[PDB]
């Protein structure tokens, strides 16, 4: 496995649930980034260093995702949903002494995110959100076009052990097809091979695919049902956010739906900016952040 | 494979489309019978016999399925398409001299039925539809709560080959669990075991779960096209029908099974049995008695 971020540290960082493993790199105010879905921290691998240039970058695989550890799931999937998530990483940034930091998310990070937002707002300098709209978002959208679409939302929350046992099949065939079938292109060229590599031996270990399969029924159950409450309610994220998202994968409509000081823009590009459009993505996010 | 249908003769019967494989038996006027997905014609082992001492009965695999022929597919799934196995099973029909028969579905079998008879209605007397709604009906409901108890619909339907790919590792655990999943009971107790190998020899050919993913590609795109045009039109069936249903199967899920029926079909009538899924199986005598009861009529 390649090391893909020149002139940055390796951490694992103890909290209450388990290790978190992240990147370090640069000086200056605190940025944590946070992957998604199928993918690790080395998503990150085009833009953190052009980051790192302003910032000092915190690039953390998620509980249970890369090399962070495994806690134990229960029947709400709770160490998985979203709002456990984020508490878990507010304790591995306080091990940093870092309690005010921006953060930027793709995909299941960003949930991550925009929770953490709406949880512990005090948390947060500044807010993006990469390649997502609220679960809540979609989920309502869910009618057929959107089921086909984003089939895997209903598949990956099946119960145990229906999408296990499915995917320990292939595995790589599986993860390869998501990365191709979500970029623009189709295909893998948008990526760095040895990016996809970290990408394909994290997918082969059954109990990092469990994990997935947990984040995602707890996308379906709890995360949902705890937007629900916030757009009940009306709450609205006060950070200073950011929405970017590949045209071909408003959304600023939505998500001024959900805060109150949110910017944004379409890059062309698909489901993953960060490595499709890493110069627009990492301009972007430093003019941001800046 | 066991023999289940003691005394029933064989078929296969040429089509333009491929050969459809049937158990022939009985006498008296002609009734098709069409089972669904993942089964083949053995589903109705239990109901044939009885049947059989009133008709004519004819126990098709459906085209792709079972002993069927498998004719390629295409882009738009079109041989998968209930609209082509339906003229496709019409053609067997009348390689037996039928032109004008009863026809019985279940699950995928259904909705080629309803789709006959949307079609064609002229070749049918009577109608039965078994466990189902129309198509249309389940894509216009599909909201979160329904896109997470009937994924596979969505599932199935990706392009190829991400299913086909998903299913080969360990074929036979996700038909056995698809079996007894959709069951009253969630196990594989309502089913004879020698049925149940049946369909795991099917499904264990990646021929035949290929076709059964065309069958949800179709039922995604243009089986779902083909009933919105006559949802849209209001056109609705008119050969007298009849709408069965387990009571904690899906068609019921959410929906009232017979009001639905009413507005796609203008001589309906229905009734639940207590029963998953798989009605000829887990309710074979009730289901026997309602069927006959309605094409003696
Ligand atoms: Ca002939
Ligand atoms: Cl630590
Ligand atoms: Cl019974």
């Amino acid at each position: 496995l390649a090391d893909l971020f020149p002139g940055f540290g390796s951490e694992w960082i103890n909290t209450s649930s388990g290790r978190i493993f992240a990147r370090v790199g640069g000086d200056g105010p605190p940025l944590l980034l946070l992957h998604g879905f199928p993918q690790t921290h080395v998503m990150w691998h085009r833009v953190a260093p052009k980051l790192a240039e302003r910032f000092k970058v915190i690039v953390a695989d998620l509980p249970g995702y890369g090399w962070s550890d495994m806690p134990e799931s229960d029947e709400q999937h709770t160490p998985y949903t979203k709002r456990a998530m984020a508490k878990q990483l507010i304790e591995a940034m306080e091990q940093l002494g870092h309690v005010h930091f921006a953060l930027a998310g793709h995909d299941r990070g960003a949930r991550v995110s925009y929770r953490l937002a709406l949880d512990s707002p005090g948390r947060l300098s500044k807010l993006a959100v990469l390649d997502i709209l609220p679960t809540y978002e979609y989920w309502q959208r869910m009618n057929r076009a959107y089921a086909l679409k984003i089939y895997h939302w209903s598949f990956l929350a099946q119960p145990a052990p229906l999408p296990e046992n499915l995917l320990g099949g292939d595995p790589d065939f599986y993860v390869k097809a998501k990365l191709a079938s979500w970029t623009r292109a189709g295909d893998l060229s948008a990526f760095d091979p040895r990016a996809v590599e970290h990408y394909r031996i994290a997918f082969a270990d059954p109990m990092r695919r469990h994990v997935m399969c947990e984040d995602y029924r707890a996308g379906a159950y709890a995360d949902f049902e705890h937007d629900k409450i916030d757009v009940e309610a009306g709450n609205k994220i006060p950070v200073p956010m950011l929405a970017l998202w590949g045209a071909s994968g408003t959304p600023l409509d939505v998500w001024r739906k959900w805060a109150s000081d949110v910017q944004g823009a379409p890059i062309e590009s698909g489901n993953f900016l960060p490595e499709e459009a890493p110069d627009q993505t990492a301009e972007a996010l430093v003019r941001f952040f800046s």
